[PDB]
């Protein structure tokens, strides 16, 4: 399947591209410059991504947001940890 | 009906939560902690998602991500800046 092998490969590469920022607050205990803002609102939007996913019946864009949101959170959680 | 309207309106919300980081870098000149690594690869990634939804088709898919690339790219320019 063309669509889906697409949609897999998108979805690989924008959730693990969450992977690098959470590293680097983590490996230096920071996170000043990071918009707490973006991912605030990025984790909603993500969340209503996920509904729409499963509306249309697309399992790349269900499994991609699910895992983005767990990812995301961490993210916040170390903003606010760092604080 | 009800899917374009739950993607349009997480299409809204998820391109433009990419506006306060280049705003917060450009406001403080500085984006030390910012990782470039993580928005080289969502640019990448992005643009896949923009494949995808022409193949499948979907409108929402489509305009989301085209949007969010150009930001992706403001946000990098302003890294590289500060
Ligand atoms: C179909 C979708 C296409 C429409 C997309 C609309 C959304 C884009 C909104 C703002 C970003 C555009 C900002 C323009 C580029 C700003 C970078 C800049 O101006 O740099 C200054 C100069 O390079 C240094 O002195």
């Amino acid at each position: 399947d063309l669509n889906n092998l697409i949609g897999i490969i998108a979805g690989a590469i924008t959730t693990s591209a969450l992977i690098p920022q959470a590293l680097k607050i983590y490996k230096t205990k920071s996170a000043r410059d990071v918009s707490l803002a973006m991912f605030i609102f990025m984790a909603i939007g993500i969340t209503l991504w996920f509904f729409y996913g499963v509306l249309i019946k697309e399992i790349p864009v269900i499994l991609a947001n699910l895992i983005s949101l767990i990812l995301i959170f961490l993210i916040i959680f170390m903003k606010i940890r760092y604080g």
